[PDB]
Order: structure tokens, then C-alpha cells, then sequence
DNA sequence: TGAAAGTACTTGAGCTTAGACA
RNA sequence: AAAGACCAGGC
DNA sequence: CTCAAGTACTTACGCCTGGTCATT
């Protein structure tokens, strides 16, 4: 879902076409990060699946997307304006999943930040609940 | 995605037939 | 803390 | 003035435990 559904989606929705001077918007290519939180003052850091249950946050990553906007003045000119890292929402984020920051670490690493390394992951976090979908 | 049975409403058909006996 | 929704479960 | 031929319309389902959740 997030590697390939994610970028799918947003390649097909159809740009946004406005207008006498016509702007298009095109969506180009989604980026993901690991699960960060933003606090009161704004200061990111990295949210760990056991301070998301114990704080009751929610366990989610920024989905940031590249769009450009470009603008007709009916001169010919045609200004062509592209963001880069245009934050969209957050994606909560599957518990070990690729993308989870307990991805690819031990038993050693998980024990030290206070995870289970016997705890199969697969749920997601939501306001400190662990949540499942079920198929 | 399947999937239920009885009842309260409407409506709209549908039809050989005329004289002069009490 | 009232009234709802959903879920899981017991017999 | 029917009546069979249709269409809406209505039903329900034992008790108990707990958890979460969004809104008020």
C-alpha cells in the first residue's frame, strides 16, 4: 500500500485544471519518512510505538508530495512552479512494517527501547489503541 | 454477495341487442 | 455523565 | 364495481460482561 498503492493513487487522480488565466497542478512523486512527531514548538522527533501507546498519540509518518503548479498568463509564457516536500497529512504507520522504526532491528535493539521482540507487529497505533484490521 | 414472508394499499380492466303480450 | 454507535466475549 | 395483479410496508431476535469513540 504505501510503496506502490500510495504513489498510484496520486499519479491518477487527474490535475487540477482551473481558470481568463488557467492553472494546472500536478501531483508528481510521494515521499515517506519514519514516524516523527511535531510538538507544541514544532521541533520534529522520531515517535517510538511505546511512547505512542503510553502518550496516547498515534503512531503515523508526514507523507510529503511533490507538486507544481504552473500558471497561463495568455503571453505565450506559460511560469512553471514546482514544491518540493509538500506535506499533504499523515499516514499512521503498521507496527514493523517497512516503514515502522522497529523495521530490521533485534532483539537487543527492540529490548532496549522497550519492545517486545516476541511481539509480531502487523497493528497500528491510534491515539495509544492498538488497532488490527481485520481482513 | 447471497438473504423472507405475510399483509395493506392502488387500478384497471371488462360486456350483445334493438322492436309489437298484463 | 447522561445517550447512542460499534466491537469483542460468557451462558 | 370487482379482483387478481401488482406494488410498498413491516416485521424481529433471551439475559449478562467489558472495551473504545466521537459528540455533547
Amino acid at each position: 500500500f504505501i510503496q506502490m498503492s500510495v504513489q498510484r493513487i496520486v499519479e491518477d487522480a487527474p490535475p487540477i485544471d482551473l481558470q481568463p488565466p488557467r492553472y494546472l497542478l500536478k501531483f508528481e512523486q510521494i515521499y515517506l519518512s519514519k514516524p516523527t512527531h511535531w510538538e507544541r514548538d514544532g521541533a520534529p522527533s522520531p515517535m517510538m510505538p511505546n511512547e505512542a501507546r503510553l502518550r496516547n498519540l498515534t503512531y503515523s509518518a508526514p507523507l510529503y508530495v511533490d507538486i507544481t503548479k504552473t500558471v497561463i498568463k495568455e503571453g505565450e509564457e506559460q511560469l512553471q512552479t514546482q514544491h518540493q516536500k509538500t506535506f499533504i497529512g499523515k499516514i499512521p504507520i503498521m507496527l514493523r512494517s517497512t516503514y515502522c522504526l522497529l523495521n530490521g532491528l533485534t532483539d537487543r535493539d527492540l529490548c532496549e527501547l522497550n519492545e517486545c521482540p516476541l511481539d509480531p507487529g502487523g497493528y497500528f497505533i491510534i491515539n495509544g489503541s492498538e488497532k488490527v484490521l481485520i481482513a
